[PDB]
């Protein structure tokens, strides 16, 4: 099954589970999967393996 990513606001430092770098910024830093909790940059969403 595909992931179900939503824009998300992180309150502690969080790394993108796809590309390894920090989700930088004060708000809306990345996307969180509703179902497995994986965190990714907006631009990394289309590239992540899609087995949730
Ligand atoms: C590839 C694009 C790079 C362009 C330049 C960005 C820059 O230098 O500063 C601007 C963004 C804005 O912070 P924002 O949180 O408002 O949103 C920007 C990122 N996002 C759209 C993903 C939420 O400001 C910050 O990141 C704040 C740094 C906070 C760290 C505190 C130590
Ligand atoms: C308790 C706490 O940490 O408050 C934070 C401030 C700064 C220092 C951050 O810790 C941040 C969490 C994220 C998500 O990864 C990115 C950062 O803003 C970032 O780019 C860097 C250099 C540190 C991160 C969150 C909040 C609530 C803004
Ligand atoms: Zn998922
Ligand atoms: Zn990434």
């Amino acid at each position: 099954m595909p992931h179900r990513f939503k824009v998300y606001n992180y309150m502690s430092p969080t790394f993108c589970d796809h590309c390894g770098s920090l989700l930088w910024g004060l708000v809306k830093q990345g996307l969180k999967c509703e179902d497995c909790g994986m965190n990714v940059h907006h631009k990394c969403r289309e590239k992540v393996a899609n087995l949730c």
